[PDB]
């Protein structure tokens, strides 16, 4: 059995930072700090940290700036840097709770990108990466007009919507659909420009700065996701420093390999991974 707890910190312009830890009920092997995606929060993850916490991992998950429970303008952001930074603080949190464990970092879609800048920026800060479907080449599909509107806006007017996306690929199982469109806590609208500038600033910088990743990396992705090609994993673990890094394709399956109905076999391989690897 996995406990949760829910908790806060100030991040960033003093926004209130909701974040969950979950606490297995055996001695702790190592601590996963979970970064979810654009427009979900970190209750969507229930059933990764009760895995996880089977095999002895504590996670701990925050919902960004703009999601979920957690403060903040919905779905606003002016850099990446702030999700980053609140995502800093909660591995120094989780550093100070478990000072004896190693940790994992995870990330699924934009919170791959989120994950994947942070680790660039902070390579001794972890031990492990895990990434589910990474948001590091939106430039490949963000159309030249709104690229430049994200960027040329972002700052200034972050929360004005420049494009929408098909929440239905999120899944094959119309019950993740179903689940997602109804949940008061999931953000309904468009993608705003500030997002578009947080993603292109990952995308663009990404070959140049994977080099600086060196730590062990596992890639998650569905081969039939229609939100995040799984060609920009194929080009990821290219430009990684990583001698240890792996792309696991799961054929057939959608964006939200975590919540797909083959789950517990993605997240037997995670954990089979991170077992290895500690
Ligand atoms: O994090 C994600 C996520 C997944 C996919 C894309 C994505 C793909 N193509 C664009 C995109 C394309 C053009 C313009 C644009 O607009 C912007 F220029 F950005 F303003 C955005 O966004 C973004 C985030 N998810 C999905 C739900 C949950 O699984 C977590």
């Amino acid at each position: 059995t996995t406990t949760r707890t829910e908790r806060n910190f100030a991040g960033i312009g003093d926004v209130r930072i909701v974040y969950d830890v979950w606490t297995p009920d055996t001695a702790p092997q190592a601590v996963v700090v979970l970064a979810h995606g654009l427009g979900e929060h970190a209750r969507r993850y229930d059933h990764v940290a009760q895995r996880l916490g089977a095999a002895g991992l504590v996670t701990y998950a925050l919902d960004h700036r703009g999601h979920g429970r957690s403060g903040g303008a919905r779905v606003l952001v002016r850099d990446i840097s702030e999700y980053t930074a609140d995502f800093d603080t909660l591995v120094g949190i989780a550093t100070r709770e478990y000072p004896g464990c190693k940790r994992i970092v995870l990330g699924h879609s934009m919170g791959g990108g989120i994950v994947f800048a942070y680790g660039v920026e902070r390579p001794d800060n972890y031990d492990l990466m895990v990434l589910s479907a990474p948001a590091v080449a939106a430039q490949d599909l963000v159309s030249p007009v709104v690229a430049v509107a994200a960027k040329l806006l972002g700052v200034v007017v972050p929360g004005l919507p420049v494009q929408e996306l098909d929440f239905t690929a999120i899944s094959r199982d119309p019950e993740v659909v179903q689940a997602y469109n109804t949940d008061p806590l999931v953000h309904h609208g468009r993608v705003p420009a500030g997002i578009g500038r947080a993603l292109l600033q990952v995308g663009e910088t990404m070959p140049r700065r994977a080099p600086a990743l060196t730590a062990p990396l596992l890639v998650l992705h569905g081969t039939d996701d229609r939100l995040i090609p799984i060609e920009g994993s194929r080009r990821l673990v290219e430009c990684v420093g990583s001698a240890d890094v792996q792309l696991k394709e799961y054929p057939g399956l959608y964006h939200e390999v975590f919540n797909e109905p083959e789950r517990n076999q993605v997240l037997d391989d995670v954990v089979a991974w991170l077992t290895e690897r500690l």
